[PDB]
Formats: structure tokens, sequence, C-alpha cells
């Protein structure tokens, strides 16, 4: 359906999910959910036990993601490397929330975002950012990804 069925591996202690899924204490205790990226209208953190990174973005064709792609991808990136679980949430867990996880696929693979989201697709397969994000997105892939590779070497 159009916001899942409930929250979805996407590659080992990656997940995607909806705002509900978020809050399901079943949901994250199964998965061993410790870190959560709220990318979405008024995101704080809310529940105990949970390291949060909320990011205020819209889901109106003006809005920017690019300039979170590198605190996202940090945020996600160090809670995966100490073998911990992050969950990554928008509203429905389609556009917003996949467009930050793509983008860290491109980082720590040779993929462009088609090969990305259909890297999401294979975990969570209502996964379908909105046409602005998929124009960020390839922009991304053409001008930056290879810095953002570059800077993940020299970092990790």
């Amino acid at each position: 359906g159009p916001m899942g069925n409930g929250m979805n591996k996407i590659l080992p202690g990656l997940y995607i999910g909806n705002f509900k899924d978020a809050r399901d204490a079943e949901q994250l205790s199964k998965n061993k959910v410790t870190h959560i990226l709220s990318v979405h209208d008024s995101a704080r953190p809310m529940l105990e036990g949970v390291k949060y990174l909320c990011i205020p973005a819209a889901d109106s064709p003006s809005q920017n993601l690019t300039r979170h792609f590198k605190e996202s991808i940090k945020f996600i990136h160090e809670c995966r490397l100490r073998g911990e679980s992050c969950l990554v949430h928008c509203l429905a867990g389609v556009s917003r929330s996949v467009t930050l996880v793509i983008a860290y696929i491109m980082t720590v693979t040779d993929f462009g975002w088609e090969d990305a989201l259909h890297t999401v697709r294979a975990g969570r397969s209502c996964a379908n950012p909105a046409v602005g994000f998929q124009r960020q997105l390839q922009e991304f892939e053409k001008h930056e990804v290879h810095q953002y590779r570059q800077w993940l070497k020299e970092e990790y």
C-alpha cells in the first residue's frame, strides 16, 4: 500500500518505515532499532532508548534534501559501523526517507540513483521518490557522489 506494510530491512542495520512504524515498540525491538532518522514536518525525539536525528523536511516540490545528505549519511554510517540498526522514516516511508537512503547507498557503493532505488525497492516495494527528489538525486550522481565517496574514504 501507499504507506508500506511495516518497516523493512534495506541493508543490514538499515530500515525504512512510516511514522507509525517508528513508534511501534514491537517493530523497533524485533529489528533492534536504536537510531532513528526522522525526516518530516515537525520531527522531534519521541521514545526512550533511541538516538534521534530530526530533519524538518516538507513533502513539497521546493524541498531541498541534498543539503541534508552529508549529515544523514554520517548518522546512518556511524550507527552501522557500531553494529547497530537505524530506521529512516518520513510520513509514508515512500519519498523523503527513501531519498536519504538512496544517497547513502550511492555513497557506500558505486551505484547511481536508479540502482540504489532498485536496492531500496527490493526491501520496500512502495519506495518512490517524488520527481523533485529524483532530479536532486540525478544531479547528485552527476556532480557530487564521487566527492562523497572520497569523503567517506577519508573519514572512515
